[PDB]
This record gives structure tokens, sequence and C-alpha cells, in this order.
């Protein structure tokens, strides 16, 4: 009868704010996490608020298209930032090349880590506008696929399971790199928590085929 | 070393081609499934072909943005059509209102089946341009969420698990309804295989939280 | 003080409804012009209504993003359909290859009419999803440019002056060609009112450089 | 016979690089103009290069969709930045409220400068992702319309004549305002060269109705 939608919370950074120095600044982490990521969480919740109010009869009409777009963009922002932080680890700890199933999967689907790294780097550097590059697991095939995302919710589609994501909205790098997205993406390699990615990939491998 | 990407296949319709009459014509099913859906499968595979050729060194350069966009749009087309067919059942068998966990989940998150039906119908009817309305499971919250999708890969974002989808590209209805998307979406309710949706929702409920 | 925004009208078809047979059906013209084009006009006006009501204080708040998107999509729909109809002429009268400044301009910028026709046809056939191909005049350079448009208001940008446009939303062709957009675009060549295009191009040539 | 497409040039800033201090930094102007704007010019030209090479037979096949998208995004970037710079004037000289036909037009279509300023500010602040807010002249009606643009070439459509544009890609403000787009847009008001806008609006008023 009465709808109470579960709202979104800003997850804590998985490390302290200078953990990614000198590749990503504490300052970038503060803006990026506590302001931009927070904004997407809040934007997602604000859609949910409109929906709820409509469904519980406090709002008479709702612009379902606008609320959908709002929800989806901001939820995309939330989930992708959440992934993004998880995918990184202190400059010491993360980085280097993946081992385990993920490393093997990358070799299988891109030939080598270096060929993957190159194509993935280029996918990130060549997001037109702002967005993301994502290494995803395709449940249909079991193949890894590189995706781009523009904004948080254009170009990307469903069912693909993102394992690793790099944000190339300018705010991810502008404080530290200004316009030099390329030099950001290049260095971001050294922050990758490949265990995190591995663990996600293991989970992905064991998700039931939902559609096909 | 040598990449061999797993290509996509056009799944068989889950019923004969006049199974959805008089709501959706055999003719629509023939065009929609065997031509449009096929085209997305083929378009997805053609991206994979470019990627492979690039990665195995037959193509020197690849436009990673273009191949990404191509892959994602067409894969979206494939997966969403695949869902779409599965979500329907002969005019006899499917339709009516959901029971089981899904029916309860709809009541919980939209108040009633009728409030959901109204909002979902409006989400479909008010896709701007062409796209989809999707009833999805949000693994983060356990909430159902209504999404829109424009094309197969705009507005939508990742992580959300689509349970039920209605295509509102014009080709889904134009043969049978011409411009009257609304009358199509209204009738499409009578084709819903709610067991299919239930089964997907059960699977969704038991997918490990991938991100958050 | 009191805002009264000028609303949009559906312009009359520039020929009777069977004027484009057998390439485009009267039936297609009826749906396409009197329903789809009308819908964009109405959608554009409905945005204007929200804006006005907001600005004159009848609506307290407005979702400026949503109204902007609404206005722009539908205005795009209106203006592009308006162009589209004007660009065609009875199967007898229109068609063939352009002479005058436009024909020369096409030769200059694409090498030959056949090279232009091929690339323009391919641009139309390869709109991903629905949209338009447009032959535009670039005031900055004086060059013709081929554009795509997705929906009526994605991919395209401002300042470019559209001269000739072909709609490849499915509704432009589905009644007559079903999924065979290609065969539609191929035949649409025979409807082009090249004088209309010429006249527009003359006007374009004599528009003051607005920006650059 | 042989196509030689006219490429794009980066126009000079219409003032020295610290002319907009303290609202927009010299540093922002250097990155924004000499790197980001330059990048769009170059990206536009690189599309033109592919087109030319294809048309003159040096490239066998072209991905017309990809080149179209590339051209349109970057040309949008070029033309909109070009407008953006022109629309600003040293903190001394520009700013305040418009007089002349433009000031009257704003009063006519938004009620008052303050109502316009509020709605326009909100349109800029509420671009989802990155893009632009634009005050445009609608040749069809003679009405001013506020547009949003996402990236340089989404949401916007043709025929509308942009008079005034504010960039809300993060790079327009991030150096000076970090995430505080709102405080940027608010201050940007003080840089508006309203004479520039007036002059453009005069030109717009005297452009022949191209379509309708
Ligand atoms: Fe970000
Ligand atoms: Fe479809
Ligand atoms: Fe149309
Ligand atoms: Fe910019």
């Amino acid at each position: 009868s009465v709808v109470s939608l579960k709202r979104y919370e800003l997850p804590p950074l998985p490390y302290n704010y200078d953990a990614l120095e000198p590749i990503i600044s504490a300052e970038t982490l503060r803006y990026h996490h506590d302001k931009h990521h927070l904004g997407y969480v809040n934007g997602a919740n604000a859609a949910l608020d409109k929906l709820e109010k409509y469904l519980n009869g406090q709002l008479t009409d709702i612009d379902v298209r606008a609320v959908s777009r709002d929800f989806e963009f901001n939820y995309g922002g939330h989930i992708l930032h959440t992934l993004y932080w998880l995918n990184m680890a202190p400059k010491g700890k993360g980085g280097g090349t993946p081992g385990g199933a993920i490393g093997d999967a990358i070799n299988k689907f891109f030939g080598s880590f270096d060929k993957f790294k190159k194509l993935f780097g280029d996918a990130a550097k060549n997001v037109e506008g702002v967005g993301w590059a994502i290494l995803a697991y395709d449940p249909v095939t079991g193949d890894l696929r590189i995706l781009q995302v523009e904004k948080h919710n254009n170009v990307v589609t469903t069912n693909l399971i993102p394992l690793l994501a790099v944000d190339v909205f300018e705010h991810a790098y502008y404080i530290d790199y200004r316009n030099d997205r390329a030099k950001y993406v290049d260095s971001w390699w050294d922050l990758i928590n490949w265990d995190d990615v591995e663990a996600r990939y293991q989970k992905a491998l064991n998700t039931p085929k939902l559609i096909l």
C-alpha cells in the first residue's frame, strides 16, 4: 500500500584520502568523493523522492521520463563511482599486472595485458565528452568486453557486469592533470586494485545467466 | 595470445510466431525477431569482428569509441530483445496480474499492481524517441525500479537487473498499431509472462552484490 | 511583464498526400504528417506551456532540464519534418540530379553527385536507432557537410544550416518498406525537390555569419 | 572532382587571457581556449580529413556514422566555444543587464531580466553531465528560447540561432570553482558582453527564414 523506497548512501572511500597520491590527490578525492559522488547519490535519491510522493499520492502527476532519466543518470553516477573507488588501492598496494582468473581472462580476450591495457586506455582516453571506460564481464558469452560510457548512462547497456572502471569526467583528473586525461589514465593503471577486480570477476562468473 | 571472441546468436522465439495474436502479429514477430533482433545480433558481432581483427593484428588501428558504441548499442539490442520475447507468452497463457515474490515486490515498491501498471505504461509510452521501459531489480537496495532506455543504450545504466521490458521502438508496434504506441503498450500487458519475470526476479534476488 | 510564447503550427503538406506514391504512401504521409509531425509540434508547444506558466507565476517550480529537453526534441521534430516535406516533390516533378549552385556545391564538396549520393545514403542508412541524415551548409567555411541526427536532437549541433534531410525514424518508412530502410532511402532520392534545396542553399549562402 | 574540405581554425581570444579575472582565470582561459577549444577544432578537422580521404579515394571505406558523430561533436565544440568567448568581455566592460533589442526581447519572452537570469542560470546549473546553456533566437517564431546542450551536440537541435552560451563542462570552471558550477554560472553574468549578444541577435533577426 504505502511505498517507502530505499534511498542511496554514499559509501566510505576504501582508503584514506591521500592513499592514491601522487597519482590522484587528496584534494581530488575530497571533491570527487565527497562532492561529486555525493551529488549523484543525492540526485538518485531526489528522483526516488518524486516517485514515492507520486505513488503515495502527494504528487498528482509525475514526469516519468524526467524522473527516469534523473534516477538513471544519478544511479549510474553512484554505482560507477562506487566501483571506481573500489577498483583503486594505495599507490603502494594496487597497480601492476593482474594474476588469477582475471589476468588469464584478459590474456584470453585481449591477447595480453599490454594489448588490453592499450585498448582499455584508448577507450578511456577516447570517451567523447565525459564518461567512463569499463572492463565488463558479458554473462551471455563469458567474454570480457571493454565498454565506454558517456555521462553515467549513455552508450552503456544492461546485463554486462562492470568489473573495473575508470572515470574520465574531467573532475576525476582536472585538479591533478588539468586537460591531460591521457596522463591521468596512464597513471591510473598504478592504482588498480586487481584483487578487487578479481573478486568482482569471480562473483560475475558465478552470477546466474539472467537473460541469455 | 590469439583472441577468439564469442559471437552472439539469435535465440529462437519462445513460442510460435502467431502465439501473441491478436496483440502482436505474426508479421510483426517475423520482422521484429528475424530481422530487427537479428540485425542487432549481427551488429554486435560485427563490432566483435573489428575488435578481434585489431587485437590479432589484422587491423592496424581501431576506432575504439566507434566500436564500443557499436558493440554496446547492438548488444543492448540483442539482450533487450531476448528479454522482451521471454517476457511474453501466448495471449492465452501470459497476461493478468503477477503473483509470487514479483507480485508482492510490485505491491511493495509501487503500492499496487495498478499503480505500477500505470507508471510503467506511462514510462513506456513516454520514451522520447525509441527505446524501452524496463522493470528492474536494483541489487544495491533490493528495490524494483522502473527504467527507460532510449535506443538500446542511452539513459540506462549498469548494475540494475532488468526483469521485464517492453520495446517501444516503432517497429515493435507499427505494423499492428501504426503510431499508437499507447494502445500497443496497453495491450502488451496481456502478453506478459509473469512466471518468466518471477523466475528472473528470483535469479536477481540471488545474484551476489557485485558492487555495493 | 506577461510572457506569451508563440506556439508552433503544423504546416500543410506541400503537395497532396498521394503526391509521393509509389515511393511514399498516402498512408505514410497521413500518419507521418498528421500524427507524428503533429505530435512534435504539440510536444514543442506543451514545453512552451510549462515555461510560460512558470514565468507568469502559475507554476511555482519548473524542471528546466526536462522542459529544455522536451522543447528541443520536439522542436527538432517539427523543424526537421517541416524540412523533410519541403525537400520532396511529386514522383514526377522532384528527383534526378541537382543543377544550379547546389549541384555545383555537391560536386565541389563530395567530388560528384554519385559520391555524395552514396555517402549521404550511407549516412541515412547508418543512423543508429532513429534520426535523420542531413545535407547542411556550414556558414563558418562555406562547405557542405553531411550530418546525422539521432532522434531529432542528438549528435546534431547548432550553426550548421540543414538544406536537405531524410527521416529514418522507422515511421517514415515502415508502412511502405517495413525494416528496409535502405530501400526507402534509395527510392527517396527520386522525390527530392532539388529546387527547394537550391532555394534553401541560396538563403544559407546569404545568411550573415552569426558566430564565426 | 577532387575534394578539398575547408578546415577549422582556432579563433584568437577576443581579449587577453587575464581579461576575465577574477571571474575566470588566465589559467582557465589558457587551458580552455588553447587546449580544449583547440582539441575540438582539431577533432573537427580530423573528421574532415577522413571524409576527404574517403571521397578522394585514399580510404576505401569510411564509417560514416563515426565520422559524422566525430565531426558534429567537435564542430559543436568549436562553434560553441567560439560563441562563448565572444559572449564575454573584461570584468570591467561586460556584465550588468542588457539594453537594446535584446534586453527588450528578454523582457518580452521571460518577463524580466531577473526571471530570464534565474531560468537561464538554472538551465546552465542543471545541465546533466557537461554541456551548455544557450539563449537562442527561434527563426520560426521570433521567440527567444533557452536551450540546454549536453556535450556539444546532444539535446540541441538545428535552426535555433544561439545568441549567448555558457559552457558548463567542468573544464570551464573547475580550476577556478572546482565543483561549484553554480557559483561559476552566477559570476559569469558579470562577464557577458551584451553588445556582442545584441549584435548577434540583430543578425539573427535579419536571417531569412530557412525552413519555416
Ligand atoms: Fe566522477
Ligand atoms: Fe525492437
Ligand atoms: Fe518522422
Ligand atoms: Fe569548454
